[PDB]
DNA sequence: AATAAGCGGAAGTGGG
DNA sequence: TCCCACTTCCGCTTA
């Protein structure tokens, strides 16, 4: 099954839902959610990985929470909704 | 207060 | 057995 930090990586690649979330500075990794449409991003989420309760927001920040821990993606101090890729990531 | 977001421990679920 | 990669639940804190 495909992990969160793909599955944000090909939605920023592809554009397919540029109203919930989109780069800041493409180089650098860093990236932003909507604060008004990140909920149906977070659906897709869910939806995409068979979960049995609808996915939030919420929840799949609480994801990306550990992804900071091992530096897979970072977020960014003093900002909202935003998060930063690490090098790695974004290497493929 | 109402709303939004940050924070994060702890326990539950998947698939090895 | 026991870690993976989240998911779900809960509650406190900050803006
Ligand atoms: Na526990």
């Amino acid at each position: 099954k495909i992990r969160l930090y793909q599955f944000l990586l090909d939605l920023l690649r592809s554009g397919d839902m540029k109203d919930s979330i989109w780069w800041v500075d493409k180089d650098k990794g860093t990236f932003q959610f909507s604060s008004k449409h990140k909920e149906a991003l977070a659906h897709r989420w869910g939806i995409q990985k068979g979960n049995r309760k609808k996915m939030t927001y919420q929840k799949m920040a609480r994801a990306l929470r550990n992804y900071g821990k091992t530096g897979i993606i970072h977020k960014t101090a003093k900002k909202k909704l935003t998060y930063q890729f690490s090098g790695e990531v974004l290497g493929r």
